């Protein structure tokens, strides 16, 4: 078969675009102008980073009268709310503040930690229960609500280019940005699209087929001494990086949005609570956890098939 290969940067990463040509099919560089189009809308809408971003926006709007989004923009912070009750307030993306306050977002930060004091205050205006929707309207109930969709507007990004490539009658592709990824069909070789698992270097393929996967942490975080744990991942319960000893989170879903929250927050769960989530709600999930003695991997039910 044919296969073409689209890349490009967004997000403050980069974008990799495999598909099959058929007959019919628009030419690649058609193709790769509206895919940069629709990116580029989804960081106008959502990047942290972009003070006129839609989210940034809203951001810093004051008031709590409703404040009107792009339909994309509410599907995000939609998916986001359905999946902080899915993992019992884990995934909070109103930790904005906190993101910013340790290193990991658009503010710049010290190496200096913070005080008690700065980190109370951080915390204090954050809260999933401060936000709320209504058709194509956000309302924040406290002027200062940060909310940051880092966790989830990537696997947006890749849904939205799948369905663009669906658009445009292409069965047979692999759509992945910073590490999110979305497949369909067959590869150049026929075969079902190829992915690898790292393990503390140790790498398993496997073929997810017509899925979507997010992995949350890699397995180099494995050979790091003890100490306090450096990560952009923050536990809404403490306000800090999360200090668990799960090293790596994969989720498989048939949304890209999806599997990115959920990855992100089931690690936030830590494996006893985030497995029990995982089983509770057929999720194909896939946690290394560092031991004494090396590592641990929890396949759930629904993730066991796949090796
Ligand atoms: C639209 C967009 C534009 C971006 N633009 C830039 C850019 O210009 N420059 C740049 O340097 N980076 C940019 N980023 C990257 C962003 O700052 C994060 O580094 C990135 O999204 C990391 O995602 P991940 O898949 O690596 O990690 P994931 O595990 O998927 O998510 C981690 C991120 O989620 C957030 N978060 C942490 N804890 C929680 C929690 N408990 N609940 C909810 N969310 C939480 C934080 O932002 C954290 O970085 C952009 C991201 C997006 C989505
Ligand atoms: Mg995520
Ligand atoms: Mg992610």
């Amino acid at each position: 078969a044919e296969q073409v290969h689209l890349s490009g940067p967004t997000m403050g990463t980069t974008y990799n675009i495999k598909y099959i040509q058929q007959p019919g099919i628009a030419d690649s560089k058609t193709l790769q102008t509206e895919i940069d189009r629709l990116l580029e809308e989804v960081n106008d809408q959502m990047s942290t980073y972009r003070k006129d971003s839609e989210l940034s926006r809203f951001n810093q709007h004051t008031s709590s009268e409703p404040f009107a989004v792009s339909t994309q923009t509410l599907t995000v912070v939609k998916e986001a709310i359905r999946l902080n009750g899915l993992t019992e307030g884990a995934l909070d993306v109103t930790v904005g503040p906190l993101v910013n306050l340790w290193g990991f977002g658009p503010e710049a930060r010290p190496d200096v930690v913070p005080t008690d004091e700065e980190l109370n205050a951080r915390r204090a205006i954050t809260g999933i229960e401060h936000l709320t929707i209504e058709g194509n309207t956000l309302s924040k109930d406290i002027p200062e609500l940060y909310v940051d969709l880092s966790t989830i507007a990537k696997g947006w990004g890749v849904d939205v280019v799948a369905d663009y490539l669906q658009s445009q009658g292409i069965e047979n592709y692999m759509v992945e940005i910073g590490g999110e990824i979305r497949l369909k069909g067959l590869n150049r070789d026929g075969v079902p699209w190829r992915i690898a698992i790292e393990k503390p270097s140790v790498q398993e393929i496997i073929e997810p087929g017509d899925y979507a996967i997010a992995t949350s942490g890699d397995y180099r975080n494995y050979f790091e001494q003890d100490g306090v744990r450096y990560s952009g991942i923050i536990d809404p319960t403490t306000g800090r990086p999360i200090n668990n000893r799960v090293v790596s989170v994969t989720v498989l879903d048939k949304s890209c949005m999806t599997a990115d929250g959920l990855a992100t927050g089931l690690m936030v769960m830590g494996e006893e609570r985030g497995m029990a989530v995982a089983e509770a709600n057929q999720i194909p999930v896939l946690m290394i956890v560092k031991t004494d003695d090396g590592f641990k991997e929890y396949a759930s039910s629904s993730f066991k098939p796949f090796l």
